[PDB]
């Protein structure tokens, strides 16, 4: 059978609603076939969800973690 297997990526889809709140961890995940794929481990879900760059605190974030 003649099968596609595209390059894989880390995630699908990613939230457009995370509580930062609800963030255990933060990783960004830069993925050379992919796109920006930003991953975050939710603390009350403790599920792994993936992450819009353009979240409000996400923007925030990138701004304020390459700040320091």
């Amino acid at each position: 059978k003649p099968v596609s297997l595209s390059y894989r990526c880390p995630c699908r889809f990613f939230e457009s609603h995370v509580a930062r709140a609800n963030v255990k961890h933060l990783k960004i995940l830069n993925t050379p076939n992919c796109a920006l794929q930003i991953v975050a481990r939710l603390k009350n879900n403790n599920r792994q969800v993936c992450i819009d760059p353009k979240l409000k605190w996400i923007q925030e974030y990138l701004e304020k973690a390459l700040n320091k």
